[PDB]
């Protein structure tokens, strides 16, 4: 069982950067749909599994990756934002940032470039590479979850699906990316980082 | 060279089914971006080709498929719609429809199911199978063009990228699909069909 | 768990078309590995599902598809071959082949083309489409199973992984394809066809 | 056009690690086919580009990637091997390997893992990342070229297509990988490394 997580703010807490209408639809509609479909897919897989039905398992697994990934991605995203967010990180996170990307600006520039460049719906990720021990930027198609498909540990995600910005910024993703920086919860990103 | 095609109507000609704001953005912004990037990609490929630079050719070819496909898909789409559209087809097209899908309703039902089911951005296609000589429904991811990636001849396309309906129907694709039936130019679809 | 099925004949029963060495390697080494790995992966997957670990499930997915498909594909393949095979089929399978492909020779020409044209490792597939009600030819990459990833019901499968012909026909697949027609078990393909 | 490069040594020069039969087949049959097909595809592509036929270009894409990559990958591979190869590298390539992987043995352990773990046909790739400035290991499906699809500059390539080891090591890739370390041309990998 999986559930739709309650936000730690209210829908309008991020205005004017991300309007309340987007936050409400994104949470109670889009994320809700992924959780519901995820639960369905996984009561189905559990019975395909019990019967040893390999064909059903494999047919199931675009559904499970899309909805399961949708749940994982959005669950992290909500925690990645805050009405008291914005600014720059401090401590080991900032030290690591300029160590792997040169500076906070270069990092910001590369993450923005990765998110805006996604063809179609997708996500832009700052991740941690456990093996190599360094920060890394990656982009995922649709709702493919970062860790499950790449191995990298997710620290910060920028959702570039049209439903995350279109009603407010239309076709101009650059404006969407430029605005979100003001509400990123660097306190949460650092927590994620330290746990690695 | 490729150019942005002039519409055969004005932006508001399809109201209330598809509002004027969507038609304007979709044409002068989204389609325009694909044509521009397409032309860039193909003056680049032409010089990669002249130098025998295989690596550059292969690096180029997500760009070319995405923007080139974007141009092809939208160019057909505009002709697929009409303010005098709607209703049902007549002649050999309707005969072929119920012959391959049972009835116009079953067909309509399956095409709607294919479009609404697309994970992420994509297109739903009624196509013609030259080899087998029958109608066929297919769905393509992002801007992958039907013929170039499937071999099927495109007859009718339903664009399910959020930029084609979100401002008006939000997350409810079913409402978007239900509305578009009233402005489909069956006269154009039949032309496409007869040419096969 | 799953099991390596016994072969319906001796390893050297398909000579000279497919030598005993290949049959022995293909069955007792390759197919056995898929079963063993399939079981290890399923056990795994059962643990991830119990804990609701979506990430573990999504990460497990390529291992399960590859091994699950390996087991499925090969299990069908063994029954598709016979020392008393060869020639053409009779009954309605034959009429269906005429109806959907023109003639038996056109069918084998197209199934051979789909098999030889597989880039890298893969399978050429005669299948049945329940939706349309007709036979259809498809090719699958590596060990992706026909039904699970396509919806088509498998009738006859041709394995074009190098481990199925390289020792005997080297770089020449056409020679392999040409030879295999002599050991096709049409009785089995007919049974599979009458079942759906 | 493109050309099948001559081999820097005789076909039996890598014995007993890679027998003459494989080397002869791999070079004069497989690589030659990629070059020939690459040239036919390019000529083609030149015609489609002249006419501005986007559909023909997009349809041509898998043929060109597969053959173009085949030619690129194999051309690098021949220079990566030598009768006087084997042992370890010296100079800064060695320090870079220590710095980015810990030790030479950890590097070969990881490059071997990436190569043996390739599902189906593919390549294991040592590469250099110009953006980050460090060595990196990557695996590519079938004939997809490293640079063109990844951005990484190729230094050392290990071919795991069955046609590169099956005749000699059958189903056991680890034996093949274990053997190949004896003929690696570190002089060439060093030159490729110093160039970028
Ligand atoms: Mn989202
Ligand atoms: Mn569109
Ligand atoms: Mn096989
Ligand atoms: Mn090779």
């Amino acid at each position: 069982k999986h559930s739709l997580p309650d936000l730690p703010y209210d829908y309008g807490a991020l205005e004017p950067h991300i309007n309340a209408q987007i936050m409400q639809l994104h949470h109670s509609k889009h994320h809700a749909a992924y959780v519901n479909n995820l639960n369905v897919t996984e009561e189905k897989y559990q019975e395909a599994l019990a019967k040893g039905d390999v064909t059903a398992q494999i047919a199931l697994q675009p559904a499970l990756k899309f909805n399961g990934g949708g749940h994982i991605n959005h669950s992290i995203f909500w925690t990645n934002l805050s009405p008291n967010g914005g600014g720059e990180p401090k401590g080991e996170l900032l030290e690591a940032i300029k160590r792997d990307f040169g500076s906070f600006d270069k990092f910001k520039e590369k993450l923005t470039a990765a998110s805006v460049g996604v063809q179609g719906s997708g996500w832009g990720w700052l991740g941690f590479n456990k093996e190599r021990g360094h920060l890394q930027i990656a982009a995922c198609p649709n709702q493919d979850p970062l860790q499950g498909t790449t191995g990298l540990i997710p620290l910060l995600g920028i959702d570039v699906w049209a439903h995350a910005y279109y009603l407010q910024y239309k076709n101009v993703r650059p404006d969407y990316l430029k605005a979100i920086w003001n509400v990123i919860n660097w306190e949460n990103v650092t927590e994620r980082y330290m746990a690695c």
